[PDB]
């Protein structure tokens, strides 16, 4: 019930995320691993809000398991950085190759292009994660890597992040809806520094209007009534721990740096002090 140009649009969506999106992660590779004064204190909560365990499987049949430290005091509440620096540097470049195939978004302004990366890369990893998340494990799998979330239940939805994967992993989306999600919030107008303001929003628009008629032509189930609503909803609480986090980082790359060069490029970090 999709009209031509909605059906087009969604085919270069999955084309874009077929090509980019290695779900397998077989390519990511060489990546550093934990070694064999308010301030302080604010990064100390900052960093206990996710807690994760680390499973590498290798091709051979063994299995090595990273069990975090408990918060002592000292610098072992930093172990994980480099190694989640590098896992989100290979994530987004995955997400800034797959806007660059968008048609809809080489056409932009460089300047623009280059904004909405940057306001959106972490939404997009976000969104991609999600479709690895294993809600009945409280696990993010990664191919041969597995993160998986020390123990209750109810304590851990007070994490925003956390409560954001299982509750959009509750609403059993198609792949179609998780990359029009990704697109929706990569084509937001009022991330900072857009010029083509008005091109932008008509481009979120469309985007978003086609998945609110993807949904009414696939999904007449009554538990996908308001579906639609549900995911925007979803994608503007994203937005918010977008926020979150961005601030969440800029204090702990204050007092211990961590951020690849992609990163510091995606958060605006110049490289002077
Ligand atoms: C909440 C959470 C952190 C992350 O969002 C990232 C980022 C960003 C990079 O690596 C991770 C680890 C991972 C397995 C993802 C879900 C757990």
């Amino acid at each position: 019930g999709l009209t031509e140009e909605q059906r087009m649009m969604i085919r270069e969506l999955m084309d874009a995320q077929m090509k980019t999106f290695d779900t397998t992660f077989s390519h990511f590779k060489n990546f550093r691993l934990p070694g064999v004064a308010a301030k302080w204190s604010q990064v100390r909560k900052d960093l206990c809000s996710l807690k994760v365990s680390l499973q590498l499987r290798g091709e051979d049949g063994s299995v090595w398991n990273y069990k975090p430290p408990a918060d002592s005091g000292g610098k072992e509440i930093f172990s994980l950085l480099p190694h989640m620096a590098d896992m989100s540097t290979y994530m987004f470049k995955g997400i800034i190759s797959f806007a660059k195939v968008i048609s809809y978004f080489r056409d932009l302004p460089i300047e623009d292009q280059i904004s909405l990366l940057k306001g959106a890369a972490f939404e997009l990893c976000q969104l991609r994660f999600n479709t690895v998340f294993n809600a009945e494990t409280g696990t993010w799998e990664c191919g041969r890597l597995s993160y998986c979330l020390e123990d209750g239940f109810q304590q851990l939805l007070l994490e925003p992040m956390l409560k954001f994967h299982y509750m959009l992993k509750k609403l059993q989306l198609h792949e179609e809806e998780y990359v029009l999600m990704q697109a929706i919030s990569l084509f937001s107008p009022d991330r900072p520094g857009v010029l083509q303001h008005r091109v932008v929003d008509q481009l979120q628009e469309q985007f978003a209007i086609t998945l609110k008629s993807y949904i009414e032509c696939n999904r007449p189930q009554p538990a996908h009534r308001f579906l639609f609503l549900k995911i925007m909803a979803m994608l503007t609480e994203l937005r918010s721990i977008n926020a979150q986090h961005t601030q969440r980082l800029l204090r702990i790359q204050d007092i211990h740096p961590f951020a690849t060069p992609l990163m510091q490029e995606l958060f605006g970090i110049t490289g002077s002090l």
